[PDB]
C-alpha cells in the first residue's frame, strides 16, 4: 500500500537533536515493515557526519564506534546487527577512501613510500580489526572483518610483490652504478688495490632487502609468503652477490703476477679480508630475517641449497686467489734460493779458512719471509690470518726442506745448513702458529745428521727427535754427505 514510511524523517528529526527514546519508538514501529532496513541506514550516516574530525582516522573511528555502541543498545533491538552494519560502513566507504587516496598520489610519484604506506595501512586496519573485535558483535565476526579488509586491499595485496620486486631490482642498480661511476669504472695495470668492495654498498644494498622481507611478511598472503621472500632474496643474490661482490672476485683474480718477479700484489689479501666480513653481514641478515619467513617452506631443501651454492661459487674463488698469491710469494723464495745458493756454500772449496753463519741465500729469504708476513697480518683480521699463515709456514718449510736435498755437504758444510735452518726456525717463529714452528723443529733436528761423526751416526738417529721419524726420511739426509759412499752407511736398509 502507500507506505507512508517517510515516518522515518520524523526518526531522522529525532536524532538531528535532543538524546530521545523517540528514535527508539519509531524504530520499535519501523520493524513491522519494509524500512527498518533503511531506518538503521540513515542512522549511520547521520552519526558518521560530525565524527571524522581528527589527524588520525584510526583512532576517530575507533572512538566513533565505542560511542555508538552505548546509544545503539538504547534504540535497536537487535545492536548486534545495527553494530555490523555500522563498521561496514566504515570500512567500504570511509577505509577505502583513505586508504586509495594515500595510494593513488604516491604510486606514480615514489613507489617506496607507497610500499611504506601500504604496509602501514594494512597493520592500522587489522590492529583496528582486533580492537573492533572485542565488541559483542555476531559470532564468526572474525569472518567479517576479514572479509572487509580483502575487499579494500585484495588487488593492491595481488599486484604487490611484482612492485616490491620491480622496485629492489630498480633501486639496487641505481646503487651499483652510483658507486661504480665514482670509482670511474666502466663494467668488464692498476696500480691501486681498488679491492671494488664496498661495506657501504653491501650495508645499504642489506639494508633495503631487510625492509622489504618486512613488508613481505605481512602484505603476502600466508600460503605463497615463502616463495615471495624467496623471489626477493634472489635480487639481492642477482646484485649483491653476482654482479657486485662475484664481479670484484674474478677482476681482483687476474690482478695476479701468476709466481714471478717484481709483484706488488698485495691487492688480493685486501679483497679476501673485505669479502669475509661482507658474507659475516650477508648471512647474518639471512638467518635473522629471511629465515623466519622461510621456515615454513615446502622445498625449504632447496632453498637452503640454493644459498649454500651461491656462497660456496664465491668461497671457491677466493681460496683460488689465496692459492695463486702464496705461490707467487714461493716463486720469489725459490727465486732468491736459486741465484744466490752455489755449490761452495755446503760443500766449501778451501775446508781450512771458512767462517760458518747463515748463508746470504738464508738472510735474503728470512728478511723477505718477514716482509711478507708483516703484510698478512696488517691486511686480514685474526680469524683468518692464521689459515693464511699456516699454509704459507707450510709451502715455506715445504721449499727448504727440498732445497736442503739437492747439494752434497761436507764436515764444513754441515754446520752451514744448521746456521740457515737455525734461521729459517727463527724466521718461522715470526708466524705465531706452532705448526710451522713445530716443522722447522723437526728438519733442524734431521740436518743434525750430516755434521755428526759416522761412529756417532745410528747413535744420533736413536735420538728422541728422529726416532719417532721415517728411517726413509733419515736416510735422503745422511745421503746428502759427502761421505756417504767413503763410509759403510749404506746401512739404512734396516
Ligand atoms: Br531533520
Ligand atoms: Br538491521
Ligand atoms: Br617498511
Ligand atoms: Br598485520
Ligand atoms: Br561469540
Ligand atoms: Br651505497
Ligand atoms: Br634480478
Ligand atoms: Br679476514
Ligand atoms: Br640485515
Ligand atoms: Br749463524
Amino acid at each position: 500500500g502507500p507506505l507512508g514510511s517517510q515516518l522515518i524523517q520524523e526518526f531522522t528529526a529525532a536524532q538531528r537533536r535532543g538524546e530521545i527514546g523517540r528514535m527508539r519508538e519509531v524504530a520499535a514501529v519501523l520493524l513491522h515493515f519494509k524500512g527498518y532496513a533503511h531506518c538503521v541506514d540513515v542512522y549511520i550516516k547521520q552519526c558518521q557526519e560530525g565524527a571524522y574530525m581528527r589527524n588520525d582516522v584510526f583512532e576517530d573511528i575507533a572512538i566513533l564506534c565505542q560511542r555508538v555502541n552505548k546509544q545503539v543498545g538504547e534504540v535497536f533491538c537487535s545492536p548486534e546487527t545495527v553494530m555490523a552494519k555500522l563498521i561496514q560502513s566504515i570500512f567500504e566507504n570511509k577505509i577505502q577512501a583513505h586508504v586509495k587516496e594515500r595510494l593513488d598520489e604516491t604510486r606514480n610519484s615514489d613507489v617506496e613510500q607507497y610500499l611504506k604506506n601500504l604496509y602501514d595501512l594494512y597493520t592500522r586496519t587489522t590492529a583496528l580489526a582486533a580492537k573492533l573485535t572485542d565488541y559483542n558483535l555476531g559470532s564468526d565476526k572474525h569472518t567479517f572483518l576479514s572479509k572487509l579488509i580483502k575487499n579494500i586491499f585484495s588487488c593492491y595485496l595481488e599486484s604487490y610483490i611484482d612492485m616490491e620486486r620491480q622496485y629492489l631490482q630498480n633501486r639496487s642498480g641505481m646503487i651499483l652504478q652510483r658507486y661504480y661511476d665514482s670509482k670511474n669504472h666502466q663494467k668488464r695495470i692498476d696500480t691501486h688495490g681498488e679491492t671494488l668492495l664496498s661495506q657501504e654498498v653491501v650495508v645499504n644494498l642489506l639494508q633495503e632487502t631487510r625492509h622489504a622481507f618486512e613488508r613481505c611478511n605481512k602484505l603476502s598472503d600466508p600460503a605463497d609468503l615463502p616463495k615471495n621472500a624467496f623471489s626477493i632474496f634472489l635480487i639481492l643474490v642477482e646484485y649483491l652477490c653476482v654482479d657486485h661482490i662475484d664481479y670484484a672476485l674474478e677482476i681482483g683474480l687476474s690482478a695476479i703476477p701468476s709466481a714471478d718477479a717484481k709483484n706488488a700484489n698485495l691487492y688480493f689479501l685486501d679483497v679476501v679480508q673485505q669479502a669475509n666480513t661482507i658474507f659475516h653481514l650477508f648471512d647474518k641478515q639471512f638467518n635473522d630475517h629471511l629465515m623466519p619467513l622461510i621456515s615454513s617452506s615446502p622445498k625449504l631443501t632447496e632453498c637452503l641449497h640454493k644459498k649454500k651454492e651461491v656462497i660456496e661459487q664465491m668461497e671457491v674463488k677466493l681460496d683460488t686467489g689465496i692459492d695463486r698469491t702464496l705461490n707467487c710469494m714461493i716463486g720469489q723464495m725459490k727465486y732468491i734460493l736459486t741465484t744466490e745458493q752455489k755449490k761452495t756454500d755446503f760443500k766449501p772449496e778451501d775446508e781450512n779458512n771458512v767462517m760458518i753463519q747463515y748463508t746470504t741465500a738464508c738472510s735474503k729469504v728470512c728478511a723477505y719471509v718477514g716482509k711478507q708476513v708483516e703484510r698478512v697480518r696488517r691486511s686480514m683480521d685474526g680469524k683468518n690470518v692464521d689459515t693464511v699463515l699456516t699454509e704459507l709456514g707450510v709451502r715455506f718449510h715445504r721449499l727448504i726442506h727440498e732445497h736442503l736435498q739437492q747439494f752434497s755437504y761436507s764436515s764444513m758444510g754441515g754446520m752451514l745448513a744448521i746456521c740457515d735452518v737455525a734461521e729459517y726456525r727463527r724466521s718461522a717463529k715470526d708466524f705465531r702458529v706452532p705448526l710451522v714452528l713445530q716443522l722447522f723443529d723437526t728438519l733442524h733436528a734431521l740436518c743434525n745428521l750430516l755434521v755428526v761423526a759416522p761412529d756417532n751416526l745410528k747413535q744420533v738417529c736413536s735420538g728422541e727427535q728422529l726416532t719417532n721419524l721415517d728411517r726413509n726420511l733419515l736416510h735422503a739426509f745422511v745421503q746428502l754427505r759427502v761421505d756417504y759412499r767413503s763410509a759403510r752407511l749404506g746401512r739404512h736398509f734396516s
